[PDB]
């Protein structure tokens, strides 16, 4: 479950990439 | 414990990201 909440972290900071990017 | 140190690294770029956003 923490790993489950690390990899919507994931999600969260790919997600910042795109738009920013 | 670990785990908590990598989870308040996710709070930090999270943080840095709501900033340049």
């Amino acid at each position: 479950q923490l790993d489950s909440k690390l990899n919507d972290l994931k999600s969260l900071l790919k997600e910042i990439a795109n738009n920013i990017k």
